[PDB]
RNA sequence: AAUAAAAUAUUACUUUGGAUAGUUUAGUUUCCUGGGCGAUGAAGAACGCAAUGAAUUGCGAUAAGUGAUAGGAACAAUAAAAUGUGAAUAUCCAAAAUUUGAAUGCUUGAAAGUAUACUAAGGUAUAUAUGAUAUUCAAUAUCCA
């Protein structure tokens, strides 16, 4: 056979078919865009960069 | 010999201290009823959430609270709004339940992380051992055309 080593042979991978849902969990995004974003910082800091660099 | 500053003695009042007396939403012991956790993710830990909170309390991206069932007019430190078209309050109920943790795809030091499959992001599954069934195989191990 030409080799020296005898290793697992391959057999058939069958896919998972689970035959009812792990897991019920509403498919709702928690991170949108309302969220992401809490509220602009409005300190004098924060305020002077706004006109030159044109930053928020 | 002499004076009473200091020194000493008693009482009243004040002071420093917190004994004594009155008191208890705290304990101790005995007895009665149970002894009802967790891969459907426990106990524990961390982080976060109140209009003004640091702790504590309650809770989990629906946050000091949501729905439902009872409940009947409050809360309060200060403002506001909502409110008998139902406020406080209670519950063996329903929804929701961040990071971890037996912690279980892989790695984890105070580590930031990350692979595949299914259903760009998001969500599920994939640890080890193990019983049953199905299926693909390995061994001339026993026969055998």
């Amino acid at each position: 056979r030409y080799t020296t080593a005898f290793h697992r042979p391959a057999t058939k991978n069958a896919a998972k078919a689970p035959k009812y849902p792990r897991s019920l969990k509403a498919n709702r995004n928690k991170m949108d865009e309302f969220s992401i974003i809490k509220f602009p910082l409005a300190t004098e800091t924060a305020l002077k960069k706004i006109e030159d660099h044109n930053t928020l």
